[PDB]
C-alpha cells in the first residue's frame, strides 16, 4: 500500500553508468521507486594554485550528466528521488579534511553555488585520495575530523535545505566535537557506513538519530552482499536506511548477483516485490 520510511541509497559511478537506470525498479504493491536517492559518484574537490582557491571539480563524465540534467537527472527528481553529488579528494593538496575555517567557508559557498546551478539535492563527502602535504601550505591544516566537521557544518549553514551526507570512514568517521557549540545531529542528515558496516553511530556523530544511519552498504561490482539477516536488522533496530553501490543492469553480473541481491531488499526492507522494467539506459557520452 504505502513505502516503508527506509531511505535506499544507490551511488551510480558516472564514469561506467547512466544514472537513469535508478529507474527500473519499482516496489509491486506501493507502486514506488525502490530508489529513494541516488548519489553521483563523483566529483572532485581541486586546488587552483594561481587564485589560492579550492572548487568543485567535475571530471567530463560529470559535467556531461550535470550539463545535460533535464535529460539525466530530472527523471529522477519527478519521481521523488533525490540527487546528491558525491566530492571526492583529487591528487593535490585540498581534501574533505584539511580546510581552515576561512577555507571551509569558501569551499562550503562554492557548494551551494554548484547545487543552485544544477538543482541538486545535496551533497556526499568522501576523504580519499587527496595528496595532503607535510607541514600544511597556506590556509590548510592538518587533516583532521575536526577540520572534516567544520567544512561539513559550514556547507549546512551555507543550504540548510539541502541534505549534507558524510561517509563512516577515514577522517569523516566522527565528528564528537561540537562546531561552534552545535553537535553533529544538527548539520549531518545522514552518515553512510562502508561496506557491511553495521554498529550504531549514535557515538560517532553526537545527536544523530537512528533515521539518520544508512547500514550495511553492498558493492554491486564488487559483489560484495549482505545477508538477509543483516538487511532484518535495519528494520528490527529502527535504522533508517540501507546504500547499494554501483548497480547497473548492464554488468555481466546482473542476473547472477545485483538482481537476486534487489529481490532480496524489496523483501526484507519493504515486505514487497520487485519489478524490473528492462529498459535500456547506456552510457550514451
Ligand atoms: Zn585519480
Amino acid at each position: 500500500t504505502t513505502k516503508a520510511n527506509i531511505k535506499l541509497f544507490s551511488f551510480t559511478e558516472v564514469n561506467d553508468t547512466n544514472p537513469l537506470n535508478n529507474l527500473n525498479f519499482t516496489l509491486k504493491n506501493s507502486g514506488k521507486p525502490l530508489v529513494d536517492m541516488v548519489v553521483l559518484f563523483s566529483a572532485n574537490i581541486n586546488y587552483d594554485a594561481a587564485n589560492d582557491k579550492v572548487f568543485v571539480s567535475n571530471n567530463p563524465n560529470v559535467q556531461h550528466l550535470l550539463t545535460n540534467r533535464a535529460k539525466y537527472l530530472k527523471p529522477l527528481q519527478d519521481k521523488g528521488i533525490k540527487v546528491i553529488l558525491s566530492i571526492l579528494g583529487n591528487h593535490d593538496r585540498s581534501g574533505i579534511a584539511n580546510l581552515s575555517t576561512a577555507r571551509a567557508k569558501a569551499f562550503a559557498q562554492e557548494l551551494k553555488n554548484t547545487c543552485d546551478l544544477y538543482n541538486l539535492d545535496g551533497v556526499f563527502f568522501d576523504d580519499e585520495y587527496s595528496a595532503y602535504q607535510t607541514p600544511p601550505p597556506s590556509g590548510f591544516v592538518t587533516p583532521s575530523n575536526n577540520a572534516a566537521a567544520r567544512l561539513a557544518y559550514e556547507t549546512k549553514q551555507a543550504m540548510p535545505n539541502k541534505l549534507v551526507t558524510v561517509y563512516v570512514y577515514s577522517r569523516t568517521s566522527s565528528f564528537p566535537t561540537a562546531v561552534d557549540g552545535v553537535n553533529a545531529g544538527s548539520y549531518v542528515d545522514y552518515a553512510i557506513h562502508d561496506y557491511g558496516g553495521s554498529y550504531d553511530l549514535a557515538t560517532n556523530y553526537p545527536g544523530l538519530a537512528k533515521s539518520g544511519m544508512v547500514m550495511s552498504s553492498q558493492e554491486f561490482n564488487q559483489g560484495r552482499y549482505a545477508t538477509a539477516q543483516a538487511l532484518r536488522n535495519i528494520v528490527t533496530k529502527g535504522y533508517g536506511g540501507h546504500m547499494i553501490f554501483a548497480m547497473d543492469p548492464n554488468r555481466s553480473n546482473f542476473t547472477s548477483g545485483q538482481l537476486p541481491a534487489l529481490k532480496l531488499i524489496a523483501k526484507e526492507l519493504y515486505g514487497d516485490e520487485l519489478v524490473y522494467s528492462n529498459t535500456p539506459y547506456s552510457k550514451d557520452w
